[PDB]
């Protein structure tokens, strides 16, 4: 449970967006605050983010087994067919390989700014990404 991160995806614009794709390959996701109730990734499947809205993720490396957490998900823009906006990705191995967030994409019509995470060894931490449609 040393490896862990927390994304809260706020959207800070005018203009919904939806997260879709999220898994996790390494380790579980789980509720805010509560490691042992796992949670599926179903529940955020087409979720639509309002603005001013947060949606939070959180996800941990096994209890049981020397696994962090790895995991990918996407935003995607409702009012335009679903449309690609951004894809994520989180590493947080256990033991000393460092971390990695990676955020990749292009779509002109979104700003998308994050800050928070722990790079170094330790858990990824609290990620907060921004979302925001140009107007
Ligand atoms: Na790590």
């Amino acid at each position: 449970y040393a490896q862990w991160v927390i994304i809260i995806i706020h959207n800070v614009g005018s203009q919904d967006v939806k997260i879709k794709n999220l898994k996790a390959s390494w380790g579980k996701l789980h509720a805010d605050g509560d490691k042992d109730a796992e949670v599926s990734a179903s529940n955020y499947e087409g979720k639509i983010v309002k603005p001013d809205e947060k949606l939070q993720i959180n996800a941990s490396g096994r209890s049981d087994a020397a696994e962090g957490t790895t995991g990918t998900f996407d935003l995607v823009d409702p009012a335009d067919g679903d449309k690609q906006v951004r894809h994520f990705y989180w590493d947080s191995p256990w033991g000393s390989k460092t971390n990695t967030w990676t955020v990749s994409g292009s779509n002109t019509k979104w700003m998308i700014e994050y800050s928070g995470q722990n790079l170094d060894s330790g858990a990824l931490g609290t990620i907060t990404v921004d979302t925001l449609k140009k107007g």
